[PDB]
């Protein structure tokens, strides 16, 4: 997660985002580096998602995902992606786990 807080200003409108001095607001990577150039803000990025289940992603993202990326993914799963050499193999196998994420709130009082 990226966040910026106005240190130079008091109330400033960046593109379509409204920042105020003292007010931290979460921004995308685009705006983070955009405001990295613009010395009006203090920039801070922290990872709330330290570890998730790293073996299930968008096939669209995996279509543009590099060789070592696919490998490190399935390595975190605990499988050897060295046998799977073609993109088809690697993408399909990862898609099996995006299929394994069927439910999150299977708990009552939240249905």
């Amino acid at each position: 997660m990226f966040t910026a807080k106005l240190i130079k200003g008091k109330t400033y409108n960046v593109m379509g985002i409204t920042f105020r001095a003292g007010v931290s607001q979460t921004v995308p990577k685009k705006l983070y580096e955009y405001l990295n150039e613009n010395p009006y803000f203090i920039l801070t990025q922290e990872l709330n998602n330290q570890k998730d289940d790293p073996i299930n992603y968008t096939e669209s993202e995996l279509k543009g995902m590099n060789k070592a990326e696919h490998e490190s993914i399935i390595s975190n799963l605990g499988r050897n992606p060295s046998d799977f050499k073609n993109a088809d193999e690697r993408i399909a196998y990862i898609l099996k786990q995006i299929d394994n994420k069927g439910e999150l709130e299977h708990h009552h009082h939240h249905h």
